[PDB]
């Protein structure tokens, strides 16, 4: 009698078992959701991983980049979830920020960083809407990029451009009767500035601790939340709302 | 097997079976949550639509305003609770706005205003001020908001006491913190409860009608449900890192400009 | 200069050290004939580059108000009006700011609190609207509450009340043509503020106040200099002037940029 | 007495006599101050469209996605306004956006490769043109770009919209690395200009938004008139707004501040 009860969610991001994706997919499964996993190259190291997860799921391979894997994306869940089975949810746990700093970043780089941390958003829900039930939920991670922060530079930028393409993909998913929604999340150990966040957090905030950021999330998979969309939900422990 | 099994959470703002702290009771009972309800002067009315709900709740008398139900409150809670147990939530759904302040922007006094002002944002913390003390580690403090943001053509003051209210909320959180518990806002889109010349009307029906054009999953005005339910959400333990904050239950209205 | 012949009335001025006061002498210096109010003040109002009439003005007196623009009308002579208006009064007791408990702050203080600094807003507006100029403006100011603070507490809260009036005053203000706009100042040493570093306010609270006040100048990417109000005047100036033409019911910040970035 | 009397300008983004940078460049030159233009690849018909304005001024070619123009042009501007002077403004008035990411195309058929090409000339080149002209400007010079409002979706904008989400962001880095030299960097947020050609369905769409902003606007919003933003540009340029850094200023007939 959990809150994701026969729900079918497809989780992606996982790389390894301090990912935040690991932590969704684990809470999601606690809660009775039946998911489907997506990972990137390393797909031998990820089932491994996967392996560590309270249930099986299948893992399928999703390289954002390659337009192929995205062509195919949808007819390959349907072969895992079943014929005539749709999603419930769709969690995207993807970012990528090439090392290059602000100055010395090559477009090259930039491209790269934002195609996988915004442009995919619109990606996965162009290609998994077909497959997704009234009610749905997609779920996008982020991190609040309304002011600039030492380092993390170009990956603000993309997080910035992110929150602008969840606006739309909250028009198109609409046409589904789905929500559209993205997390942002406090720092998580996955030093002045993320030592910031517990001291402005009313409630505190840990950055061992990727559970409160997978419970939101879930959350927003729930039937809970059904008047949200192209919206930012902030798991940081408050600390956006306080200056000191 | 509720999203709110075993919680205690007492719950203001109910005078209509149309009024959304109504809806939230209901849906919070459903979910297995033990209501202590507050009401304010028309306490038998209010004692007859509570009638309505799915389960028995104890009825006490707050007025906002009034200073000595306010130092007494958290004692009638207890009695209500019994001793030794305390509150996991508290939904604050309350708002009033004189009709001079609701050249109507121009013409309201001060006197109007600073009554809206009291019960619609002071009230938020005179409410957290008094129930705190009698508050379990993991709380939840919930009040009711509409997006203040951007001026409109109606509302006019109500909208500066939202506006004060959203402010007052962030504070709130810094002292509920110190109780292991959150503070938030819903802020819903219009819904046509009882109280909600020819101008102030007609620039209601344009604001109602572009919030259904622009929200991508669409807006209903005559159903309080899914705000209800996004309250619960706040009450329950599954957004256990959001405090201080704002949750938009408006169809996404407010993420689209046309 | 940049206010050449224009009419404008200055509120606020109350020392030497009053933003409003900074802003009254940058609009002298750019040609502006200005028209003061205050609610002691003639001595320090002498201390301006050019003479102007003062008026009372206590925003909490309705008699006042309704008088104002007769006699705004008397000072600056009969068939002449406003081109400029600046509020620049801001109030909250001890119990609401300070040392005190946000929660022990009783509501007759909050309320004489952002009838001052919030309400006052739109009761100035509507006294002069009906003698300014098309192309005028009003300008208020500001201290971003976007985000609660240490100390400030209900006067936080009054200047997120004061920011949703603008937006309602631009409304009305533009049936005449006028802009109406805040400026979101960072932290000024005025009279009280000096008082506080200096340890008025005890040893606690007064390390939290300094500590806000130098995260400011960290955060300005052009840094922010507390004791200097010559920027925020000459940001009410370029908003008095008829270079932000198209630009109302907003806020301009003038903090050094602190408010657009987080450490 | 001009409000840029003596300040030296760089202005980029003119391509015709609509162009907001022409009208930017024509209220910079009427208020005193001596620019160096810069144009993209059609550079003998910019000429002729700078022959225009009220005062003579030197082109130089400029393509944003060209690492050599980039890496040359302080020195090509160092020549133009003479050894030992330096930049007291920069203006940035460049964008791009393939049909396929804006106009009728849908939100989810714009290929990657039209969205980065839009990205890299809309947003990070704010970053490359501060890169390249903050070791030429003088301390208390200013930066300033041109953006519209992103902050809520709207139709048929699309990836652009994107593209100015992403340039806000830049726009806070760069008044980072400005404040080092001393200078200030901040975006003008424009409401839309007039710079059945889509079809009839999409053309009522896009006249609606349109329309909904002179509505919304307190004072009114008349899209035929560059003025006004060109105004608020110069304001920013000058030395009326010494505090304000990384930020936005909106030359929208406040439109943004209301929601009917
Ligand atoms: N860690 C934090 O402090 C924090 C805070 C807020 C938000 N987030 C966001 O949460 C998300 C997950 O990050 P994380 O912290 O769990 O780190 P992570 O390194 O564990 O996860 C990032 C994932 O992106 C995947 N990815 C990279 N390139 C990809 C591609 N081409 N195709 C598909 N997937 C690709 C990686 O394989 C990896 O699984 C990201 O969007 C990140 O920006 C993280
Ligand atoms: N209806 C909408 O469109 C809308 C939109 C967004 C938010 N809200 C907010 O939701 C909340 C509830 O509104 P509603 O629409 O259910 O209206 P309602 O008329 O049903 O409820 C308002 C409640 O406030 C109470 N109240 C007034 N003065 C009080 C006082 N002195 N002491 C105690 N209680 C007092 C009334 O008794 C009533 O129960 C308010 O905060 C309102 O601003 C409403
Ligand atoms: N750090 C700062 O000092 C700071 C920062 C940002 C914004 N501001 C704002 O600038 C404005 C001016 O403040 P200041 O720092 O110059 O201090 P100040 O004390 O010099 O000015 C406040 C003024 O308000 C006037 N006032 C108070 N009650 C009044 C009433 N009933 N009627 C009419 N006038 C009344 C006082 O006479 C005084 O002239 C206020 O709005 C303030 O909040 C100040
Ligand atoms: N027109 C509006 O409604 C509106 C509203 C708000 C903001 N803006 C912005 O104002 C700016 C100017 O646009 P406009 O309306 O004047 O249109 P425009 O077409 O006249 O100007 C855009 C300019 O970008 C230049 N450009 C394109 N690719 C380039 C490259 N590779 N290298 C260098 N320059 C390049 C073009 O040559 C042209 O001069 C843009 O940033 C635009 O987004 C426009
Ligand atoms: C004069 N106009 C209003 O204030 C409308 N209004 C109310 O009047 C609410 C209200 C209801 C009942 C009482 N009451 C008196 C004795 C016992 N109960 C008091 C107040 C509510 C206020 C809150 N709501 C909204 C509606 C839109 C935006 C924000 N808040 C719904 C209408
Ligand atoms: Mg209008």
């Amino acid at each position: 009698t959990g809150l994701l009860d026969g729900k079918r969610i497809l989780v992606s991001g996982i790389i390894t078992d301090s990912s935040i994706a690991f932590h969704i997919a684990r809470v999601a499964q606690e809660q009775g959701a039946q998911l489907v996993l997506t990972g990137f190259d390393r797909l031998r190291l990820i089932q491994r991983i996967t392996d560590r997860l309270p249930a099986k799921a299948p893992l399928l391979e999703l390289d954002v980049q390659n337009e192929e894997h995205l062509a195919s994306l949808a007819g390959r869940v349907t072969e895992a979830i079943g014929a005539g089975n749709k999603l419930d949810g769709v969690v995207h746990s993807i970012g990528f920020m090439p090392q290059t700093p602000f100055f010395d970043a090559p477009y090259a780089d930039v491209s790269k960083g934002i195609h996988i941390s915004a442009y995919s958003y619109a990606s996965m829900a162009k290609a998994l809407l077909p497959i997704m039930n009234p009610g749905g939920s997609i779920v996008g991670m982020d991190f609040d990029p309304s002011r600039a922060m030492p380092a993390y530079n170009w990956m603000t930028v993309a997080k910035s451009a992110l929150e602008s393409v969840n606006r739309f993909v909250a028009r198109e998913a609409g046409k589904y009767g789905v929500r559209s929604n993205l997390v942002a999340a406090g720092p998580i150990r996955t030093q002045l500035l993320e030592e910031g966040w517990d001291q402005r957090a009313p409630i505190g905030w840990n950055m061992k601790d990727a559970t409160p950021v997978a419970k939101t999330v879930c959350a927003l998979l729930s039937d809970w939340l059904p008047a949200t969309t192209g919206d930012i939900i902030y798991a940081d422990g408050g600390a956006h709302t306080q200056l000191l």
